């Protein structure tokens, strides 16, 4: 019966922690992309860009979500409603996928319509996050199909050799690619559960994305860079 339905210090607490760690990868990328060589430096740049808006909305949301405010809901049904996540979201998911699209031939067609749904993914999720009723459902869909549209672009690569650059990096964006996938999946769990369903709390959704964002951000970073360092040096 939505339980828990307004941050508390657990989940500030978590906030912080996440905070920290994303400024730390930020901070540590930007002091290593000094000592690589020039092409290398544009995914070093991306990955800093993405851990640093990510440190952003963490804190952003950690110096905030005690406010307990906006809601979405009365009465009992009432729900706490954090939105800073999807301000990020906008930023990074586009960037995250631009860590593979570098590893392809991608025409500038595709790339556009990826993002295009990647972009409209987020903006469903934010609208659906703020509408009182069953209607959040066709938002939460539509941007459900927006995942499968976005990860279908993502996949042809692997297995349309004239949208790759070497047959050498397939195997390394397939397996990069498939743990994106796998983790993007999770967030329309949690949010479904969450903030669609009132079935979960505030505190456990921000548990449970901050695990997700740091396996998908740093963690996810630390995997592409580590590749295109491996190609490059072979
Ligand atoms: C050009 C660089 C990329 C674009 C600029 C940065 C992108 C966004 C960065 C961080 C995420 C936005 C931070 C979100 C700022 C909103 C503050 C908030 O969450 O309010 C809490 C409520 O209590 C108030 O209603
Ligand atoms: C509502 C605000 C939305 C803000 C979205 C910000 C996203 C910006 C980041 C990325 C946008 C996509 C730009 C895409 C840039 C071109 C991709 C590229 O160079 O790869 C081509 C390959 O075929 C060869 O390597
Ligand atoms: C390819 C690897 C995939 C990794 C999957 C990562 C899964 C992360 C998502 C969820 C993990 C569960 C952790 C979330 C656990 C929340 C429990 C909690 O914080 O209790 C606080 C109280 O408010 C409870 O009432
Ligand atoms: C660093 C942040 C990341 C990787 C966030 C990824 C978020 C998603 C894949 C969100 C997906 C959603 C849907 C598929 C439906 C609408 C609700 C969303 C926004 C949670
Ligand atoms: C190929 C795209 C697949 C799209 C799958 C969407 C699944 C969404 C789950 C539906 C949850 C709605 C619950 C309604 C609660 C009343
Ligand atoms: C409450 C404890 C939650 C722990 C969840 C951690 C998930 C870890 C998944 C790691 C898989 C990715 C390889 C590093
Ligand atoms: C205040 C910053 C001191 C320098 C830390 C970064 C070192 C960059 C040197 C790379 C040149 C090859
Ligand atoms: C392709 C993405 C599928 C996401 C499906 C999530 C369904 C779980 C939500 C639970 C709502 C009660
Ligand atoms: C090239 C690295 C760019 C890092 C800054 C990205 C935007 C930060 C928004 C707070
Ligand atoms: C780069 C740091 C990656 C951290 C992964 C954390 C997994 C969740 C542990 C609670």
């Amino acid at each position: 019966s939505n339980p828990n339905p307004f941050q508390t210090t657990l989940g500030t607490d978590a906030q912080w922690v996440v905070f920290a760690v994303m400024a730390l990868a930020a901070i540590v990328f930007s002091i290593a992309v000094q000592f690589r060589p020039l092409p290398l430096r544009l995914t070093y740049y991306v990955n800093i860009a993405i851990c640093t808006i990510a440190a952003t909305a963490y804190y952003a949301m950690a110096v905030n979500g005690g406010d307990n405010k906006p809601t979405a809901g009365t009465g009992a049904d009432e729900r706490q409603v954090i939105y800073a996540r999807y301000i990020d979201w906008v930023f990074t998911t586009p960037l995250l996928l631009l860590d593979l699209v570098l590893l392809t031939n991608m025409p500038a067609t595709m790339i556009a319509w990826i993002m295009g749904a990647d972009i409209a993914m987020i903006a469903f999720g934010i609208i659906g996050a703020f509408t009182v009723g069953s209607y959040k459902w066709f938002y939460f869909v539509v941007g459900c199909i927006m995942l499968a549209v976005l990860a279908w672009g993502m996949i042809n690569p692997i297995f349309k050799e004239e949208l790759q650059k070497h047959k050498e990096y397939t195997g390394a964006y397939t397996t990069l690619l498939i743990y994106l996938i796998v983790l993007w999946v999770i967030y329309p769990i949690v949010w479904g559960l969450g903030a669609g369903g009132h079935i979960i709390g505030v505190d456990v959704e921000i548990i449970a994305m901050g695990i997700l964002d740091l396996l998908a951000k740093p963690l996810y970073a630390i995997g592409v860079l580590i590749t295109v360092e491996v190609v490059y040096g072979k």
